[PDB]
């Protein structure tokens, strides 16, 4: 009885089923069999409560581009199978607890692209297999304490581009095995150390375009031992504060360019450091740029840029400039 709905096309005995922009205004009828369901670019302004029903084998649902704007509570109730969600691209405003019911199993959820402005309590608490969730392109201008509360197995968080501007402490409290984090371009007026302060094992910290200025102290400690990529590029940064790389030690690559830093901090960790982008920085050819010149002469490929200080050494390489010679 149940087959291929209008219009769309199906693939591996019907467990395929793709409706690519065919001017659908309900979700079809599908059969039992469906492990695959692409509804991308139709119109669906409201995704109801129980609006995928009898689809229990369902692994994969695309809905991007649906002009999607409101997403109802136990709107996804029966996918208990389902793995990946994309909602990408759509007008999303609303987005309320219960909305995740029943999504036990998804593991990556795409958000991104939307108009989502806060992350309530409860919200992802369904969502305990979650590994990835992109929310890429919103306008979440928030953080506080039970935004992630539930997502136990969260690894990548994706906030980019979006209007964070205050990471409440016990914002990330609930998100323990975190690798990636990225909320670069955004309003970070200051580093969040009270946000990041609980977590242990961050691989990625991805900060870029944001107006933080300085970096404090134990500003990477709590996971200085898991921390291997660091973006701080285009911070508008000043300097370093003497402890803001306490207890950092395996730290592999750094992003540092597009900024007004002209020194390092003396204990600036380049004994696991294997890429250092450092151009457009006024640096300060002095003796406590040392550290640095003993690490670019140690790989010859490993690039440098120019020191805007002192004056008889002013735009010469860091490489090249004699301006260590009188420090030992
Ligand atoms: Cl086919
Ligand atoms: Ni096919």
């Amino acid at each position: 009885l149940a087959a291929c709905p209008q219009n769309c096309h199906c693939h591996s005995d019907l467990q395929h089923v793709i409706c690519d922009k065919v001017g659908l205004q309900k979700i079809p009828k599908v059969s039992e069999k469906t492990k695959l369901l692409n509804l991308q670019r139709n119109n669906f302004p409201v995704l109801a409560a129980n609006s995928f029903r009898a689809m229990p084998n369902l692994v994969s649902l695309h809905l991007q581009h649906c002009q999607i704007r409101e997403v109802a509570a136990g709107a996804f109730r029966g996918l208990k199978q389902l793995i990946y969600l994309y909602l990408s691209h759509n007008d999303i405003r609303v987005l309320r607890a219960g909305a995740f019911d029943d999504l036990t199993e998804l593991t990556y959820l795409y958000l991104d692209h939307n108009k989502v402005t806060e992350l309530p309590r409860g919200l992802l608490s369904p969502l305990v297999n979650l590994f990835i969730l992109q929310l890429n392109n919103n306008k979440i201008r928030e953080l506080r304490a039970g935004a992630f509360q539930g997502a136990k197995d969260l690894r990548w968080l994706y906030l980019s581009e979006n209007a964070l501007s205050s990471l409440q402490p016990g914002a990330l409290d609930d998100v323990e095995n975190l690798a990636k984090f990225h909320v670069d371009r955004n309003q970070l007026s200051s580093y969040p150390s009270a946000a990041l302060s609980k977590l242990r094992v961050v691989e990625e910290l991805k900060l870029s375009h944001n107006p933080l200025k300085s970096i404090p102290d134990n500003a990477f400690q709590s996971f200085g031992r898991y921390l291997e990529t660091l973006w701080l590029d285009n911070t508008n940064l000043e300097k370093f504060s003497d402890g803001a790389f306490l207890g950092v030690t395996t730290l592999k690559h750094v992003h540092l360019e597009n900024n007004r830093l002209n020194q390092l901090p003396s204990n600036f960790p380049f004994d696991s450091l294997e890429t250092l982008a450092l151009t457009n920085n006024p640096w300060k050819c002095t003796c406590q740029l040392r550290g640095l010149r003993r690490w670019l002469e140690a790989k010859a490929s490993r690039p440098d840029a120019t020191c805007a200080s002192p004056a008889k050494f002013k735009g010469q390489h860091i490489r090249d400039t004699d301006a260590f010679r009188s420090c030992k």
